[PDB]
């Protein structure tokens, strides 16, 4: 099995597995099934932006999603990371089309982790940043129908010449080089990422939704998790 | 006197006013009353780290004391400071004596201020990092007993030409340039500040301690504000 | 008179004092009168970006100017700065329009001073960075016409209401805290900024020029500097 | 073979292949018959720390060494690495022992490297700083004998439960990500470098040294590389 903590930006409304009536973005730890959302107002062709934080002090996961003059959807949740991850990892992004589709493009990301310790002034740190995504990007380890290249954006889920989104679609991008969450010597760690996203479809109802994950090194897209599932649960338990 | 927040390192236990029976951490607002406390295990002599966080994100303030191969003294308060702070402020460090006497020496002190905005790309931030002081450290505001240059350290009260303290004394350091600590259409507002110390002492009981605080821009020792009030607050009520 | 080193974007030719028969970049080791320049294919409208940088291992001092779509105009020369400039200083934007005008809006400033000590990695290092420039921005020293608040932006020069640009203006920008520009001890001093303007001229002979500057603490604009001395020089030598 | 561009603190004087009669910093391309050097005042037993420093504006990459208060050898050479190295590369240390040993100890290392590209506020960077090398160093590839974790350092070469040097010794560390070290659209290429190290030699001859390259993604230490070809090399020639 693997291990799951990810800031997912639901699009479409599942309300059988416990989804708001409404789009929306939420905290998933180990599980689909969202241990506190918020409600979103997703708006259809806008670059939208999101900043998710967090610190090994207060303990809390946060994340807020924007868009130039609307206003910002806020969500925390209080975690305790080091009991809920391995001590290495490594930080990605997923999303997912399914009956119905939308386009899951990411502009933009960077991140930034920062392990401190107990001995004075020793300080470990990594942190990337990408304006613009090459065909061969090759520093990003591609995962299901997720390419780079046009139009220097990334794209998670399969598109077409015409700009068309096709439906039953999943894929992910998570940073090459491994990341080192925590750790005991750590006075303070924390992490901090941010992405800007540009979501739209044709039909009725977009989905199924942009998720920011960390997860261990090997972690492989779980069978079949396109549709409600955000291509980073197996089930929806 | 003026508006003032800060996370304070009491080394004595002033009880009329409301300091537990040990020596701890709090954070202050517009007040010497803290709101929070914690115990912590001054280790006098010894080189001791802090670390103070805060986004408008979760809303909350938080610090944290430490010293190599030991615990670490941890403490938070949820605060809103669009609510208890001038848009505008300096920052910095001050300590004080009284009948007791310690050494309030910062070994070294940085600080970063974000304020991300609704637009993509538009991040306005400062930061500086003092690993070694000088004797004529022209960026800073220095206040009181604060003197720098012995060993590149900055000595916030005053100390004897032979290295021992001396009792009824208050110092300050505040950075040269204004900070723009909040801003009403920012998505995502933060701080946080770093610096070792030494606080070393021969009586009994050393005091009065060190804190960081933030007030705004046009500010000095208040009048009296000696011993308990650790330079900071004109009196404690 | 004031001790200054300036790069300068000069869209106004002026043969009389030395200046090449184009627009162009030059660098200037404390006279208007250029110690090195290169052609520089303005594009009346575009916004631009510049790119200063600088090592005490090579004394060279680096611009690049260059706009999307077209080539850069690179510019260096061989300036041991800690031979001509004071340990502390200012750093500056600024700009000027004689009979012929054009608009000198700065859309974004950053700056980034980094002096690395002789021991170990004890670091001394100042950031600051700006992609909104506030109404009443407490942390900049404006000087002659220089506005703020006007879309976010910084406006050196005079304009008017309906955007249009003024003639005989002249404003500069400073940052508030002083800058240690170089140390002895330091095994490595380095320094870089980057800004992004809009120039727009309508009378197709856009004068005068956009500059940035390091100058002595208390720098002002000179008498009659308006024009084709960039409000940086008093005189033609 | 693979493709090298380092920076060589050669400790021993191969005379035989271009060594200089005394230690040195020298500057490899492409061979281990250094392009140009410096002296180098080796000071057996002591923490030093290097600096290395490239950027596309002035195509230039130096290097700084110094101890604590002691003498700083420096050495520069015009390079223009696009046309040298593969647009993706990987940055790694490499040390070596001969018929003569000291130990390849780094205490820590950083690199940062930043991609300006045409388009206007667009950034691509990578940056990562070690402080402390941890038992299961995750996101390091070590090479030959290359090992973490003893005393939180890193050893490069084989060193004795006792502590002391082996002879003919080869190891390596390359950070596991691939940097994008350069690209066509970018108008401001650079990167940075910063280690601590400690080599020490119980009597009075030591050998070989230590160096930072870059090279192609696959590299491997070269058959025979141990000593004077100091693992980077596939032959002196
Ligand atoms: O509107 N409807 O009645 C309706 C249509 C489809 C539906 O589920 C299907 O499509 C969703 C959107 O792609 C996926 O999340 C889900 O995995 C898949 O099973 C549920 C209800
Ligand atoms: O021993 N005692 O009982 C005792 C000693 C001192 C005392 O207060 C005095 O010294 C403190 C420590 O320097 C200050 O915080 C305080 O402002 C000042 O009034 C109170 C009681
Ligand atoms: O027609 N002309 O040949 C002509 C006209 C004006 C002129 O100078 C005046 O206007 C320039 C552009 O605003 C300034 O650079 C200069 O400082 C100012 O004195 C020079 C030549
Ligand atoms: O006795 N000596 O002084 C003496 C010692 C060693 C020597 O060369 C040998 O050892 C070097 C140092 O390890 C290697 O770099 C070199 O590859 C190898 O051939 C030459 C003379
Ligand atoms: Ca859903
Ligand atoms: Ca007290
Ligand atoms: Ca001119
Ligand atoms: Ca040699
Ligand atoms: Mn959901
Ligand atoms: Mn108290
Ligand atoms: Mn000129
Ligand atoms: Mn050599």
């Amino acid at each position: 099995a693997d291990t799951i903590v990810a800031v997912e930006l639901d699009t479409y409304p599942n309300t059988d597995i416990g989804d708001p009536s409404y789009p929306h973005i939420g905290i998933d730890i180990k599980s689909v099934r969202s241990k506190k959302t918020a409600k979103w107002n997703m708006q259809n062709g806008k670059v939208g932006t999101a900043h998710i934080i967090y610190n090994s002090v207060d303990k809390r996961l946060s994340a807020v999603v924007s868009y130039p003059n609307a206003d910002s959807a806020t969500v925390s949740y209080d975690v305790d990371l080091d009991n809920v991850l391995p001590e290495w990892v490594r930080v990605g992004l997923s999303a997912s089309t399914g009956l119905y589709k939308e386009t899951n493009t990411i502009l933009s990301w960077s991140f930034t982790s920062k392990l401190k310790s107990n001995s004075t002034h020793e300080t470990n740190a990594l942190h990337f940043m990408f304006n613009q995504f090459s065909k061969d990007q090759k520093d990003l380890i591609l995962q299901g129908d997720a390419t780079t290249g046009t139009d220097g954006n990334l794209e998670l889920t399969r598109v077409s010449s015409n700009g068309s989104p096709q439906g039953s679609s999943v894929g992910r991008a998570l940073f090459y080089a491994p990341v080192h969450i925590w750790e005991s010597s750590a006075v303070v760690a924390s992490f901090e990422a941010t992405f800007t996203f540009l979501i739209k479809s044709p039909d009725s109802h977009p989905a199924d939704g942009i998720a920011f994950f960390i997860s261990n090194i090997d972690s492989s897209i779980p069978s079949g998790s396109t549709g409600r599932l955000l291509g980073l649960f197996p089930d929806a338990n």
